[PDB]
């Protein structure tokens, strides 16, 4: 089991960490949702699907920078909503193919009432998403750490 980003950064067998730079809606109003869809940026595959089945959870979702300070939101994992920050390991997603399959994570953030101006600064850390991978074959327990960075400013009009 290994994962790669749309840009090309790979985390090999055994886990690791990588940086993901995401484009963001450049304007968001109070009452609107800023969507961070990582299912288009992070992909994974099962290296030995003929005999092994890999299981993948969202172990932890942390908020940073302007997202931590100016936003409140949820995380959508494999079609279901969970609190963000995610404080407990989610249910499992099955990876049973060698062809790359997206990691179905997406953040839905809304600006807080007091937000205004540059709510997210370009190049800043906004989130860390930890992908925990196991299997039905041995005791493998690997963490794929995804550091989510904003490519551009996100402004809240005032
Ligand atoms: C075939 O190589 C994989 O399987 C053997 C055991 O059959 C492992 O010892 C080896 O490290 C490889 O495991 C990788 O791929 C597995 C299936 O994707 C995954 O379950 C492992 O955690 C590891 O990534």
């Amino acid at each position: 089991f290994a994962c790669k980003t749309a840009n090309g950064t790979a985390i090999p067998i055994g886990g690791g960490s990588a940086n993901v730079y995401v484009n963001l809606a450049p304007v968001v109003n109070v009452g609107q949702n800023l969507v961070v869809d990582l299912s288009t940026q992070i992909f994974c595959h099962n290296d030995y699907p003929e005999t092994i089945t890999d299981y993948v959870t969202l172990q932890r979702g942390s908020a940073y920078g302007g997202v931590l300070s100016n936003f409140s939101g949820t995380v959508k994992y494999s079609g279901s909503s969970y609190p963000f920050p995610t404080t407990s390991e989610t249910p499992r997603v099955v990876y049973n193919s060698r062809t790359d399959k997206p990691w179905p994570v997406a953040l839905y953030l809304t600006p807080v009432s007091s937000a205004g101006g540059v709510a997210i600064k370009a190049g800043s850390l906004i989130a860390v998403l930890i992908l925990r991978q196991t299997n039905n074959y041995n005791s493998d327990d690997f963490q794929f750490v995804w550091n989510i960075y904003a490519n551009n400013d996100v402004v809240v009009p005032t």
